[PDB]
């Protein structure tokens, strides 16, 4: 599913990321757009035999399982198939975890590079939340 922009924000309201350990919903969008342009089914594939899923890239060496990352962790405790899923319920819930371990939303390296020291409220203009 390829969401659009005041539709993400719209679902990501409802699942609790406003205001999330402190971020405010624009970051989240901002992160979705420059990770995976909105869609939902974005893979890609790093370096160390990893892979990168979902609408918010989550990585397969330390959140998911997708059977072919040797010795990786799987901490949201999902098979990574499921970030891929047109309900974003496993990628938010993942999110949240990531968040939280400490090195806040700049885990994502698109959000560090793009969005942060952005006007990030731009991303949620518009929209009826
Ligand atoms: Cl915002
Ligand atoms: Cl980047």
């Amino acid at each position: 599913k390829v969401f659009g922009r005041c539709e993400l924000a719209a679902a990501m309201k409802r699942h609790g990321l406003d205001n999330y350990r402190g971020y405010s919903l624009g970051n989240w969008v901002c992160a979705a757009k420059f990770e995976s342009n909105f869609n939902t089914q974005a893979t890609n594939r790093n370096t160390d035999g990893s892979t990168d899923y979902g609408i918010l890239q989550i990585n397969s060496r330390w959140w998911c399982n997708d059977g072919r990352t040797p010795g990786s962790r799987n901490l949201c405790n999902i098979p990574c198939s499921a970030l891929l899923s047109s309900d974003i319920t496993a990628s938010v819930n993942c999110a949240k975890k990531i968040v939280s371990d400490g090195n806040g939303m700049n885990a994502w390296v698109a959000w560090r590079n793009r969005c942060k020291g952005t006007d990030v409220q731009a991303w949620i203009r518009g929209c009826r939340l």
